[PDB]
């Protein structure tokens, strides 16, 4: 697949957290994502368990049942964000959390990403994930919601 | 943990069925107490080479439903019925569930797996699916079923 990186990934409570965008796409179920004719990106969390992840992932799994908000800012612009809610999602990569966002033309940017844990109140999905705590297949509580920010510059894609 | 069987590939996907003694899960009050249960029941699915829905091989197939059946050879004949719930243990993520059997002796496993748009999936409304040329991927599977038979000695 072909995808443009925002900054440098960055590492965190085992994992990896990187940012992504290519160009809009089109989703099942429909209605859900922002029409691609109306959006300028397709923002992406690529979040995979790096060695020893406390929560039980072996290395290099996709970590899911997360929920991402994000938060776009243009450098010398209004200083208004774009806001939105990432959603879990599958491609010919592999599973990610994406959303289709409409920019604000080409320039600088800054990229900020809330990742709220499977058993945070903000969650949709908390009551659908498990985790084990016996001592023979029990992994450590879950981490606690972060934030994570990247530059990048925007010319058109 | 103990095998129900041999694996078996459908769709792009590698399906085994496992038990292990009954857990502990957090949030709590969704699974059986490990105290009223003889069995923790998994299902392992992960993605084969070529997987059809953009899964790497060897990935969990996440946001699955299954619906399980256990009927005992020789008892009642009326099978025990559940759901599975997503977890993640210190080998991976799975499905599973606490389980008291009927002591014992040969029984009959049946897995029903729901695709992430099926109607009975209740996660069906936090997982998409690209479709466009670039980035997509092939239609989700339609819901199958896979059996196994295998033998509980405590
Ligand atoms: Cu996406
Ligand atoms: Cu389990
Ligand atoms: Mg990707
Ligand atoms: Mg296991």
């Amino acid at each position: 697949m072909l995808e443009y990186p925002i900054g440098t990934p960055q590492n965190l409570a085992g994992m990896e957290i990187a940012a992504v965008y290519l160009q809009p796409i089109d989703m099942e179920p429909e209605g859900h994502m922002r029409k691609a004719s109306e959006s300028d990106i397709h923002i992406e969390a690529d979040i995979h368990a790096l060695s020893n992840n406390p929560n039980g992932y072996p290395e290099g799994f996709w970590v899911p049942f997360l929920f991402i908000k994000y938060e776009i800012t243009k450098v010398g612009g209004s200083g208004a964000p774009i806001t939105g809610d990432m959603m879990a999602m599958v491609a010919s990569d592999g599973p990610h959390y994406g959303d289709n966002v409409k920019l604000q033309g080409p320039g600088k940017y800054k990229v900020k990403y809330t990742i709220y844990p499977p058993n945070a109140k903000e969650n949709p999905m908390s009551p659908y994930y498990g985790r084990h705590t016996d001592r023979e297949t029990g992994v450590r509580p879950w981490f606690k919601t972060f934030s994570v920010e990247w530059d990048f510059t925007y010319a058109g894609i």
